C-alpha cells in the first residue's frame, strides 16, 4: 500500500583504497585522484585510454565522479568516448550529475554527451541530479533540452524522486520548467505523472476540501486538467483517490465538458464508467453533446449519442 520510486545508487569506489596489470590499478588509481600529469605519462607509455575496472569504468568514469574537470578534458581531447557506459549502463554523465559536479557536466554536455540517456535501470543524468539535490545541476541539465518526462519504466520521473527525498528546491524548479502558475497535483496532471500524483495525495484519506478535490483559480481540479489534457492515467488514479466526477468548474462546467469539447474519447468513457452525469448543462445550457458538436468532435457525439 505504498508508492516508492527507486533510487539511483551510483558507482563503486574501490580506487580509493589505499594499497596496504598492476599497471592499470595503478592507473585507474591515478585518474581517481585527478593527478593528470601521470595519466598522461601512462597514456604515452601506450596503455590503452578504455582501461576499465571489473565494474567497467574507465578514466573518464573515474574523473567525472571526482570532479576532475581538467583530466575529463584531457582524456576527452585524446579520444575517450563521452558516452561509454559502465556495467550499470551508466555514462560519465550520469556519473558527474549523481555526484554533482556541475562544471563536469557542462563540459560533457557540450562534447555532445547524449543528455537524456538511460542508464539500464532507466534513470536519466536529470533523474540523479534531482534524487540528489543538485540543483545548478538540475537548472543547468533543463535548459540545455533533458526532458522531465522520460521516465523509468515503471512511470518515475525526476519530480517523483525530488518529492520523495524530501527536496524543496529541486521540486520547485521542475515544477516550474517550461511556463512564461498551477498547483502541484495539477501540474502532474497535466504532464500525466501518475507517481508523483500519488506521492502528492500520500495524506488525505477519508470530498469537498480534500486535496484530491482542490481547484484552480477558476475552479478546476487535477480531474479537469487531466480531462483536458486526455491524461486517462492519472485520470484514473485521482477518480480512484476520491475525485469528484462531476465537480463543477466556473460555469458549471464539468470534467466530462472539458473532454468531450476536447474530443478526449477515452476520457469520456472513463468519466461515463465512473458515474459522470451525461446531460449536466454548463450555465448557459450546453451538454457535454452540444460542447463535442460545437467542436466537430464527431467520435464524441457518436459515442456519446449511443450511450442515450
Amino acid at each position: 500500500s505504498t508508492v516508492t520510486v527507486p533510487i539511483a545508487v551510483g558507482e563503486s569506489d574501490f580506487e580509493n583504497l589505499n594499497t596496504e596489470s598492476d599497471s592499470n590499478a595503478s592507473f585507474l588509481r591515478a585518474a581517481r585522484a585527478g593527478n593528470l600529469d601521470k595519466v598522461v605519462e601512462y597514456l604515452k607509455g601506450g596503455i590503452d585510454i578504455n582501461t576499465c575496472n571489473q565494474n567497467g569504468l574507465n578514466a573518464l568514469h573515474l574523473a567525472a565522479k571526482e570532479g576532475h574537470v581538467g583530466l575529463v578534458q584531457e582524456l576527452l581531447g585524446r579520444g575517450s568516448s563521452v558516452d561509454s557506459a559502465t556495467k550499470k549502463g551508466n555514462t560519465a554523465l550520469h556519473i558527474a550529475s549523481l555526484a554533482g559536479q556541475a562544471e563536469v557536466v557542462k563540459v560533457l554536455v557540450k562534447e555532445g554527451a547524449n543528455i537524456n540517456a538511460q542508464s539500464q535501470n532507466g534513470f536519466t543524468p536529470l533523474y540523479m541530479a534531482a534524487q540528489e539535490n543538485h540543483i545548478d545541476v538540475v537548472k543547468y541539465l533543463l535548459e540545455n533540452g533533458a526532458n522531465q518526462s522520460t521516465a523509468t519504466e515503471d512511470g518515475f520521473t525526476p519530480l517523483a524522486v525530488a518529492l520523495q527525498q524530501g527536496h524543496n528546491q529541486a521540486v520547485a524548479i521542475l515544477l516550474e520548467n517550461d511556463t512564461k502558475r498551477l498547483p502541484a497535483l495539477h501540474i502532474a496532471a497535466r504532464k500525466d505523472d501518475t507517481k508523483s500524483a500519488a506521492l502528492l495525495l500520500q495524506n488525505d484519506h477519508n470530498q469537498s476540501k480534500m486535496m484530491v478535490n482542490r481547484t484552480t483559480e477558476s475552479g478546476f481540479t487535477p480531474l479537469h486538467i487531466a480531462a483536458h489534457y486526455g491524461n486517462v492515467n492519472v485520470a484514473t488514479l485521482l477518480l480512484n483517490r476520491g475525485a469528484a466526477v462531476d465537480f463543477t468548474a466556473r460555469n458549471g462546467i464539468t470534467p466530462l465538458h472539458v473532454a468531450s469539447k476536447r474530443g478526449n474519447t477515452n476520457m469520456v468513457k472513463l468519466l461515463l464508467d465512473r458515474g459522470g452525469q451525461i446531460d449536466a448543462k454548463t450555465r448557459d445550457g450546453l451538454t457535454p453533446l452540444h460542447c463535442a458538436a460545437r467542436s466537430g468532435h464527431d467520435q464524441v457525439v457518436e459515442l456519446l449519442k449511443v450511450v442515450t
